[PDB]
């Protein structure tokens, strides 16, 4: 009788905070992961200790290929197998690295466009075909002021705005809402050094600090809740004003 | 200890639903009105029966004039006098009517640009000068880029209000004051507009071919003032059931 | 006969470059000015020496007041009195200065909202009521969504001007009048600004690390009024060397 | 030899043909890329070469996404250097367009709609820049934010193309390469379409109740590649007759 949600890339960082906060709200969860098997199993163990039979894991690579549609169908199917329903899809998984214009390029394309855009589209198709239903896409507040040399990443995130709009329009007559949450700087890349992390922190007007994963998850919670039942096609920036700051 | 909010144009329709919902969340509220004294007092009586001394009214005309700055200063002061603090400003009051390019024009300017943009700007200055979880929410319009025919001054005022939302979010972020917007599409239809004209609009909305209730607008305001939006500033949330996505 | 154009704020800087380029394209021009009478008369003299009876001046304050509608009416009338027709209006005049949230405030509203938005609206109404390739070009700002700190009234006026561009393109299309904007990033820096500060702005621009020339701004205006933009209405072209794409 | 050269993708018919012709009229030598329309492409190249010898060649390539697309896009750019010794302008015009309802395999639909609309432009942009008034013009869509029902993959590819236009403008600005877009609204309508359906679209356009000609779209491309646009990068000019301003 509890609703169920799929969260992609939910083993760590922002997807983990979203899975935790959905679980705290009453949801049963599918924790999708690609490589982070130990962290995924550890999170599902922690949620199941809190309410038994309320969490499963589901492994899949979201890189574009001719078998991506079957993998995305399987992610949705795993929610129905464990819980008998699927009320919420959160498209959180994402590849992120530079692709300068001046891995082979076709693998770069498959990974950055597949995880950020194609996989969300196919998960959206499988979600809708299997049916307060809603989908939330993790977008990027800086998509119009992009990082230098991130053209494929930026293309995938713009494509994800277009999917949020197109699917909100096409799925409205089934009662499925589709919206996005657009972080600015939240948890900084593990690879990143401390002086560089501070450099980004200092650009944020509201507090000169990055968003916690929980602050990002809070906006996801609102969008799936009964307090957003007339909201579809909207993207909420959660960026502390970063996107307002000129060069 | 209980936070306090000012809601402009709070006697009826969307501003009333926002004042009720804040009061329900535990805020003390200033109900601002221009011509609707009876309705504003009736709301205040209903809220003070629930919790004593938690709602006052405040009269002001928000037309642009040489006295609008004094009027905006008084609205904010009335919150500080009644409650000792002012944590939230909701700029909800709005004039709305057509102004064909082909009332004197300068009166139309004073109402459509004065209430919709200049009063928000002056209220924002007074709110910020007199300064927690402090935030301002501006009622924007989700159809600002696909405007109604012959509504140029209205459309100009609502675009100015987006500019104020972004500029004030940037400038007040250092003070811990967040500034955001909520942009309805079709909500409560204008009372005058015929019931056939209203049906035409409802049928265009993707989500449930109906208008937003006022309470659905109020729900987004409540989120943006809450501790769940503490990193959000300069954001405008559309609450339009998808209407702004629909091509001609 | 040659077509005719009004350019507001045309005595110096970008408005001068626009009047010169329209004149070199074959237009008769009304050179509007406020304070710069010597520079205005000097430019008309230069253009008249190149072709006689092709340039006049017209003085008007574009600050908002109860007489702004008459002054805007008179600017348009001056083009009809001089040249028998008015084909193009360029809304270039602009006040620009900080208005921190934390002159009287009502004077700042009247200047920054009057010159940047209300005057363009009233000149658009008079241009359309007095009515081939008719169009209006509004000088907008490429950085309206990443505003300079403490410039809220200026930013509000330039957002209102984007609103007017869209609303008037919509409403005047049935009459064959196109309405478009040109949005500079950094072009001619303010006269008062020191070289050190000008260089800080230059270094932000991806394309060439320099500001736009007045002539580069004028080239986009010339395109939008030309027969090469006959299907373009409601468009704002940024001429900013990529500045608006640069993150913090 | 001193004449510049341009690649136009999908140039055998319709918009891409009108862009190839106008570039050639301006003094460019042209590579006419095609996929299936060999007879039309050769017919165009022959007409252009009759006008001026040795100024047009054709180049065949499928721009669907695949492991060989990178090599194909490299060869299109290479064909311009082999034919003409230089490549000054890339116009990304080729486009697949058909509905992909959420409720041909889906992976073919992905390869065709995302490869032609977005990945091929990116690979062509990489190859163009690696081999270097240089500029790229991408054919975008004015109605991206108000999309046709059941066109999600087409709409995703055209949003990805906006992102490429902005990202590549920022990254290539240090090499002097400008990157811009032209966004038609409704231009030449599908061959198949009955006049009664074409009229439903025509009627929605404010400026003239008609679609843009291919020439009107080509005119905006000519402006962006010209010396009149030398400070413009990262901008998308809508050429849509006001269509995108019209609410449902
Ligand atoms: N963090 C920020 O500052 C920020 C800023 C703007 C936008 N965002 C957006 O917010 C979302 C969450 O951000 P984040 O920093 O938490 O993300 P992240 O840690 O960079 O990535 C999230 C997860 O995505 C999964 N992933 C990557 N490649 C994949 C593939 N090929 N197949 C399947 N899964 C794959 C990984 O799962 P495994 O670990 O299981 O391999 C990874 O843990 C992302 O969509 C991001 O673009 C974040
Ligand atoms: N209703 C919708 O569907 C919709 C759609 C888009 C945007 N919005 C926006 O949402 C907000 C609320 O909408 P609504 O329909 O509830 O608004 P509304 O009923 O049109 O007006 C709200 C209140 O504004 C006050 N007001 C009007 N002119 C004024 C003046 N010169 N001085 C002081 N107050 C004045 C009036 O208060 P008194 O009654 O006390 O005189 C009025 O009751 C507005 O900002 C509006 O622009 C609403
Ligand atoms: N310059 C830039 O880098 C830049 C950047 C972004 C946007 N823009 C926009 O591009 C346009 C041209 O820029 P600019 O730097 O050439 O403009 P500007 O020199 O700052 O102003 C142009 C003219 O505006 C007129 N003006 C000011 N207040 C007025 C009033 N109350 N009544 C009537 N006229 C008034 C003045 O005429 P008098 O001298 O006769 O008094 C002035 O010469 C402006 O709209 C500006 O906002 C410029
Ligand atoms: N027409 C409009 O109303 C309109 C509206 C909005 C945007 N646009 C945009 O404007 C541009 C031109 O419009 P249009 O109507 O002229 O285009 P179109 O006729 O639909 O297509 C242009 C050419 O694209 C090529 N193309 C299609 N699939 C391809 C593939 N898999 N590989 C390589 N080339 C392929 C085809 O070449 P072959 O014929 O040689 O196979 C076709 O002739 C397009 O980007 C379009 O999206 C047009
Ligand atoms: N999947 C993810 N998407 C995003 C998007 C934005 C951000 S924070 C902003 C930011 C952080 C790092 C850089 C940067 O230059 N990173 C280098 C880099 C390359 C590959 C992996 C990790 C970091 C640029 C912008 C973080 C993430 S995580
Ligand atoms: N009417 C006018 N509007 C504008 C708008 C922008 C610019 S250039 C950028 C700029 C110039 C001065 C300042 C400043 O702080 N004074 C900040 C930014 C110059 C002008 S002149
Ligand atoms: N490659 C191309 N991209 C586009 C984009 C828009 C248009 S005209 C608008 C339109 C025409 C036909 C349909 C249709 O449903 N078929 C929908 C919209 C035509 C084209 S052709």
């Amino acid at each position: 009788e509890a609703p169920a949600a799929v969260v992609t890339g939910a083993a760590k960082r922002i997807g983990r905070a979203i899975a935790v906060k959905l679980h705290q709200t009453g949801y049963r969860v599918v924790i999708h992961y690609h490589n982070s098997a130990e962290a995924a199993v550890s999170l599902a163990d922690e949620l199941n200790k809190e309410r038994s039979n309320t969490a499963v894991v589901c492994q899949a690579d979201l890189t574009n290929s001719n078998v991506l549609p079957a993998s995305c169908e399987e992610i949705i199917n795993s929610c129905f197998r464990a819980f008998g329903r699927c009320d919420v899809l959160v498209n959180n998984a994402s590849a992120f690295y530079p692709t300068p214009l001046v891995k082979t390029v076709e693998t770069q394309v498959a990974e950055l466009i597949g995880t950020n855009a194609i996989a969300p589209f196919l998960l959206t198709m499988s979600f809708a075909q299997r049916q307060n239903l809603s989908i939330v896409n993790l977008c990027d507040a800086m998509v119009d002021q992009p990082c230098m040399a991130f053209s494929l990443y930026n293309m995938g995130k713009h494509a994800l705005v277009g999917l949020t709009q197109s699917a909100a329009l096409e799925l409205a007559p089934y009662g499925i809402r589709v919206n996005g949450v657009a972080p600015g700087v939240s948890l900084l890349p593990v690879a990143m050094g401390e002086e560089e992390k501070d450099k980004w922190r200092r650009k944020v007007p509201l507090g000169r600090r990055e968003a916690s994963a929980e602050q990002i998850a809070d906006a996801v919670i609102f969008l799936v809740s009964g307090s957003a039942q007339y909201i579809t096609g909207s993207i909420i920036k959660v960026d502390g004003g970063l996107s307002l700051v000129h060069a």
